[PDB]
């Protein structure tokens, strides 16, 4: 997958860039209790969410991520490193509050539904617009154009994930709220993965 | 008023989230006799308090909030409704006590002052630091960075509230003391509203 220009696509309304990173990592984000991710995910799933989260924060907050990477190098105790991480995690969540609202204001559509269809051969995608965008085909075209490169990358990723499997239909309900909820979930899981690594004989990491 | 990760940010020190909820409901919280909130507010402000309070419990303790919503629904006599409320209210006040302790452990500043300045046009804010953190520009910048997003939303809310008004300056005294007292004020007012409603 390719992430050149992710932030600008995201700001312009390509909120779906987010999904790509998650799926390019097979991360969990739509949890039953996205307040105890530790309660439901194996070491592998937690690490996978951690991977997707770290890629995403590098992509949306490169200066912030750079800053945290610096402090993290400076720290020496694994305790100092987890505390550094938690400190910048809250920063990331705040900045994301700003970026989400900006993106959706540019979309001029409060919610969309994205359906990915996977079968034996090539899949398809279907963007379900609300009545305000049903009544405005110009925007509808703009949204479709904006998402198309990343949406195609996403279909490829999902199809390689379901090789030789029965016909599956994924529905993503895309709104400001849901994007915020997913990012909070990956963040919780990322910290959980980190705490597990530090308490162990894997107390070393650079992720 | 919608966040990502409000709990995590609050634990990291973003106590200003609390103020946000309050103002975005125009809830009353610095009361004269905060032992008889019924005595000092009409039905409408008490309702604003109950609204803002429930927002707070859902935002910082979503699991607590769900548990209590279920229990309160299951109760059928209004007396039992008040009782479910009092129980989960004491649980919430405890959980918040712990939340405040960690928040301020990350702040490392035993009290702060926040000034919101509103004018004909756009406002500003100024965080008055205590002297040890005034002498600590790294701590200062970090607190300001973490708080800034919430501060911007709050300024927006206040600016819409003081539209077309003469230059006004709001000051918030922010400490574990003051936060605990405000949320307790909300709890008693919320119960008063509930006692009315059921």
């Amino acid at each position: 997958p390719d992430f050149t220009g992710a932030r600008e696509r995201f700001l312009a309304g390509d909120v779906t860039i987010v999904l790509l990173i998650a799926e390019s990592h097979d991360a969990p984000y739509r949890l039953a209790n996205p307040e105890d991710p530790e309660a439901d995910l194996s070491d592998e799933q937690l690490e996978r969410a951690l991977a997707a989260y770290l890629t995403l924060v590098e992509t949306l907050f490169p200066e912030l991520y750079a800053e945290m990477k610096a402090a993290l190098a400076a720290a020496k105790t694994p305790e100092e490193k987890i505390a550094v991480f938690r400190e910048y995690n809250a920063r990331f969540l705040a900045e994301f509050d700003a970026l989400i609202d900006q993106a959706f204001a540019r979309l001029k559509a409060d919610s969309l539904t994205l359906k990915i269809h996977l079968s034996q051969g090539k899949g398809s995608y279907e963007i379900i617009f609300p009545p305000e965008v049903q009544a405005d085909p110009e925007r509808a075209a703009a949204i479709e154009a904006l998402w198309k490169p990343t949406l195609d990358q996403l279909l490829a990723v999902l199809q390689e994930k379901h090789k030789g499997k029965p016909a599956t239909t994924v529905t993503y309900e895309i709104s400001a709220e849901t994007l915020r909820a997913a990012v909070a979930a990956l963040a919780r899981a990322a910290e959980a993965a980190l705490r597990r690594k530090v308490g162990s004989l894997e107390s070393s990491g650079l992720e």
